[PDB]
Order: structure tokens, then C-alpha cells, then sequence
């Protein structure tokens, strides 16, 4: 993809929709190009402004996620069709051609879906925060404000899923194991403090704080 907004479109896309994949790869590879090619364009001067336009057109409020989430918009054609491939391809491996497809192979993928989408905007706001050198403000604690919102989603869903009892039934049980990328603990250990702990770590401390205790 020459064109950097089609670029990102198919990367947050692939990452949300593709999902075996780690996260690490769309922060380490995705936007890293992208911002590179920003640089470029624009010039070290101003690029982090068009950078973060890019990256805000996939920033979700929180009331445009609980209609994306809520009434499954995730399984609806987009118009856009890099976006709606990469929804088709998903659809395709976990309901389409998968044999065990039953009854609750819907709900799990709209789940997983949703506990993956909280991190990308967990990940795009992380990035916009260290854009703006806004990290100072959570020493002690709008984008912050948005960022303290999706980590309130984040440890509901994962207690939700917690106080209740296909591959993609697979997934949906990595949510809540350490071990994995799908889960808080991974998703901490293995993208927030690798890639976002040096710039940043004052989000990445209020983090962990938010969603595990003070330990």
C-alpha cells in the first residue's frame, strides 16, 4: 500500500481482524513505518501532527465503541473495501469454514474481537499521549481521559469473562491466561512495557496500576 492512510487502514484492520497475530507487529512493524513515512513526507517539523490524524481516524469514543460493540457492527460489510476484506477473512476461518461452527462461535468471536480492539485503542491513545508530551500528567492522576476509560472497559470485560462458565473458542480462553499476548498480563509484558515503557512511562506505571493492583 503506497498511500500511508490505506496503509493504516489495512494495518489496524489486519490487526484487529487477524487474531493469532501479536500486537507487537502492528506497534513494532506498523507504526513504526507509518511514521517514517510521515517523516519523510511532512518533514521532522510538523509530521507528528499529520501522524496523529492518521492514527486518531481509528480512535474510537467511548460511545462509538458501545454501538460498534454492543450491536456487532464488527460483522457488517464496511464500505471501505480493505477494512471489509480483512472482516471477510475472518469470518471466513472462525464461522464459515469451520467445522465445529456452533451455536456460540458468534458471542466468542465478538468478544475476542472486542477485548482486541480495546488494546489497539489502548495502543493508538499510548501513541498519541507520547505525540503530545502528555505523559507528566499521570504522576498523579481529552485523551487521558479516554486512555483511564478503556482500561476501565478492558478489566470489566476480562472480569466479566472471569465470572462466567471452534479455534476461536481458543481465543476467547486466552483472554484470561498469563501466558498469552490475548490477556492483561501478556498484553503488559510483551507490548505496553517493551515498546511503550521509555517513552511514556508514567502512562505505562498508571497502567499496570489500573489494571493489577499497586502488588
Amino acid at each position: 500500500y503506497s498511500d500511508p492512510k490505506e496503509y493504516i487502514e489495512s494495518k489496524y484492520y489486519d490487526a484487529l481482524f487477524s487474531i493469532h497475530t501479536p500486537l507487537a507487529y502492528f506497534v513494532k512493524s506498523n507504526l513504526v513505518r507509518l511514521k517514517n513515512t510521515c517523516r519523510t513526507k511532512y518533514g521532522s517539523d510538523s509530521y507528528k501532527i499529520a501522524y496523529q490524524a492518521m492514527l486518531q481516524k481509528f480512535l474510537l469514543s467511548i460511545v462509538q465503541f458501545k454501538d460498534r460493540h454492543d450491536n456487532r457492527l464488527l460483522l457488517e460489510p464496511f464500505s471501505s473495501p480493505i477494512a471489509d476484506e480483512k472482516r471477510k477473512n475472518c469470518l471466513t476461518k472462525f464461522v464459515i469454514q469451520d467445522e465445529n461452527k456452533n451455536s456460540s462461535t458468534i458471542a466468542d468471536l465478538c468478544v475476542v474481537l472486542k477485548s482486541r480492539e480495546i488494546k489497539l485503542q489502548i495502543l493508538l491513545l499510548l501513541e498519541i499521549i507520547g505525540l503530545n508530551d502528555l505523559d507528566w500528567n499521570f504522576r498523579d492522576f481529552d485523551y487521558c481521559e479516554q486512555l483511564d476509560l478503556y482500561l476501565d472497559r478492558a478489566c470489566i470485560l476480562d472480569i466479566l469473562l472471569s465470572s462466567e462458565t471452534g479455534t476461536i473458542q481458543e481465543h476467547k480462553k486466552n483472554i484470561l491466561d498469563k501466558s498469552k499476548e490475548a490477556s492483561l498480563v501478556g498484553f503488559i509484558n510483551y507490548v505496553l512495557i517493551p515498546y511503550f515503557n521509555k517513552k511514556v512511562p508514567h502512562a505505562v506505571e498508571f497502567i499496570i496500576q489500573k489494571l493489577k493492583g499497586p502488588s
